[PDB]
């Protein structure tokens, strides 16, 4: 069969990579729309058009189902990509929750998302209606202005602390919704302390074992919206090798 | 006397520092352009336009000198900023080719850069005329697409050393033009052995020290053309305290 997997960008080549893995036969198209790369500031009818026009291209190419690695669009475009791609869609959300809920053991539990997944409520909700007290905070946006050279030594763990504040003693398990620096995963876990955190890469590709029919060419397909600067290399060094990559709307 | 100092965005805030701290009485006029906050990628005219105003808008407010601390304006808005505001003007990268120049041994020298900064040539004319073999890379820009999750471990210092392979065993100082994850200086530093990297705020900060009367009250203002996100919290931990801040052309 043949799964459909989109992205804002290069992110959801890590989920590809497990899935690739796990269902050795299975056929993939990948679609980055790196041409509209900061999803996550955009405002949830936007991210539900966008998603809406990815998914249609996955779904003309002929997919059977489509994950949607993305948090953000997971967040505010799952219903509306079911009710009109008429196939399976599946998030990055619930796996991680369900994996949160499942590995706690206080089922206090926090998330670290982007500001428009932090802002949908969707992982406090799924996490609150699995029994839970969730610490959420959104993803810091420091590289804009500043740059890695302030932001390193006293500052890089002096916003860490600053940001995981409420999380210091009460959490057990984290859903690393997105990180980006310096709440890179090294910085967190140090100051957390050593905690269980959600790979919710994993997670979501396991969570496809039931509707998927491990059948297919083992064949691969990369598509983006814009080539990208250093895209070409981000490819060769996150799935071990060089792979070409195609204008979505080039050939077809 | 009073010093304007202006950039892109809050990294000007450590040269500010360097120059509040050695030259004590004079007063400071900070203006960071937050509403055009990525320079870096635009295109030349746009980059002296952009320099112009708030060079302008520094003027205007009363200031003796002014000081660019942004790589990218001070590589392509120097001459016209001087050229058009009637005072002493000062960028980032002369005292930092100077501070190279001397700091070397064997006169190879590297430059890491943004790919506008590095664009200009400024850097590499500036230190082949003082006889150096230039070695000069740019910024890499990761954090548009991907995050700094898969650009963690293994493919961080991938990225460095396939970054930094020219510089491997020929250059013995570096100019910091700009770091940007993973490329950070500990990474980087690691990875050339130890190197001698210049410090272009302390340059461009004891540089000014003929210009400067160090005279006046000690004051304080702090302008940005759009009042971003996280700012005000990045003021605070790089200045070590809270400073106030206006939007550039609020009260005036
Ligand atoms: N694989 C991921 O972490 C995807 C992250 C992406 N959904 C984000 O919101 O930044
Ligand atoms: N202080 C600095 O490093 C300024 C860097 C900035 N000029 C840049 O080009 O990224």
């Amino acid at each position: 069969m043949k799964i459909g997997i989109f992205d804002s960008g290069v992110g959801g080549l890590t989920v590809l990579k497990a899935i690739r893995n796990r269902y050795r036969k299975v056929d993939i198209v990948y679609l980055g729309d790196t041409a509209r790369v900061p999803y996550g500031i955009r405002s949830k009818d936007t991210i539900i058009r966008y998603s809406l026009e990815c998914a249609g291209f996955l779904k003309d190419k002929g997919v059977d189902i489509i994950v949607v690695a993305c948090n953000t669009a997971s967040a505010y475009a799952l219903e509306r990509l079911k009710k009109e791609i008429n196939v399976p869609v599946f998030g990055v959300i619930e796996p991680g929750v369900k994996e949160a809920l499942k590995k706690s053991r206080n089922k206090k539990i926090g998330v670290i998302g982007t500001p428009a997944t932090v802002k949908s409520g969707a992982y406090q909700r799924k996490l609150e209606e699995g029994g839970a007290d969730v610490f959420a905070k959104a993803c810091p946006l420091f590289a804009p202005l500043a740059e890695e050279g302030l932001l390193e030594g006293e500052i890089t763990r002096k916003v860490v602390e600053h940001y995981l504040k409420e999380f210091k003693g009460k959490i057990d398990t984290l859903i690393l919704g997105c990180t980006h620096y310096p709440l890179l995963k090294k910085e967190i876990k140090k100051f957390l302390g050593d905690a269980e955190v959600v790979d919710s890469s994993e997670a979501l590709s396991l969570s496809l074992h039931n509707f998927i029919k491990d059948d297919g060419s083992s064949s691969l397909e990369l598509f983006f919206t814009d080539l990208s600067p250093n895209l070409q290399f981000l490819i060769k060094l996150i799935l071990g090798r060089d792979y070409p990559v195609k204008l979505a709307e080039g050939v077809f």
